[PDB]
């Protein structure tokens, strides 16, 4: 349009892999210059000076990198920050997370929308597709373990003694069974602390975790000896799985890889 090359700043790790996946930092119709701090990957991403923690945004800070548009996640705030960003005359376009491989395709077409490049995003959803439908049949060739879906704890964090958990409707949750298995932690929405009586009953045969949750809490060790995980089916055959957290549970392009990959170290880990 009369605008020409628009500049663009992403809040949302996915949305901005989602955007550097569909041609690269800057092409003729748009020009990536800002995002938030979860957006780490690719190199070009972790490259754009940052704006705040998705959850707390500088609207000062992300307005003075002259945006022409915002594409934000459903996660992208405070409420008075996104107001004062609109209220200085900015789009913002605002994405839908549902925790699906739909969810995905509709970034993917979203985004590309928002940037004017349809004939990008039909390309990039018409290879996420194929590697979708390889990554479904990788995990439908067998279940780790060999057996029936395992049980599989996901932690994000821990506060002191305490991990705390995901439930459902959450991204773990969605990334366990699409990698051919079932939480363990049943019953409740959301993330929640973890009590040793939950855990003992949720009973996990393989402690999940992302590499920075693994660091914050010591290392293999010093997860293992969290109060009433030696006492699990995992504990018990130090069963650990880590993977980095945006790549685990972004809801991105790279989805089909990320539960291909999931679904590996799971199945290497039930070896
Ligand atoms: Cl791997």
């Amino acid at each position: 349009g009369p605008l020409g090359s628009k500049r663009v700043i992403v809040i949302g790790g996915a949305l901005a892999e989602t955007a550097f996946a569909l041609g690269g930092a800057e092409t003729p119709r748009y020009r990536l210059v800002g995002a938030d701090t979860t957006c780490t990957y690719p190199d070009a991403a972790k490259r754009l000076p940052k704006v705040g923690y998705q959850r707390a945004l500088s609207a000062e800070g992300l307005l003075s990198l002259r945006p022409d548009l915002v594409l934000a996640s459903a996660e992208a705030g405070p409420p008075t920050a996104i107001a004062q960003v609109k209220g200085a005359g900015v789009t913002v376009t605002t994405f839908d997370e549902r925790h699906d491989v739909e969810s995905v395709r509709a970034k993917i077409t979203g985004v590309a929308q928002a940037l004017d490049v349809r004939d990008a995003g039909a390309a990039l959803l018409q290879r996420f597709d194929r590697d979708w439908q390889a990554a479904r049949d990788a995990v439908a060739a067998r279940v780790p373990g060999g057996a029936q879906p395992p049980r599989v704890l996901f932690v994000l964090n821990h506060t002191g003694t305490q991990a705390l958990v995901a439930g459902q409707r959450t991204a773990a949750d969605a990334m366990i069974r699409y990698a051919g298995a079932r939480n363990a932690m049943q019953g409740f929405d959301h993330y929640k602390p973890l009590t040793t009586e939950a855990l003992a009953a949720a009973a996990p045969d393989v402690v999940l975790i992302s590499d920075e949750g693994l660091a914050a809490v010591g290392g293999h060790a010093a997860l293992l000896a969290t109060p009433g995980f030696g006492a699990t089916p995992a504990g018990r055959a130090r069963r650990v799985v880590s993977l980095d957290a945006l790549f685990l549970l972004g809801f991105g392009p790279r989805l089909p890889l990320a539960v291909t990959t999931l679904h590996r170290r799971l199945s290497d880990a039930l070896a």
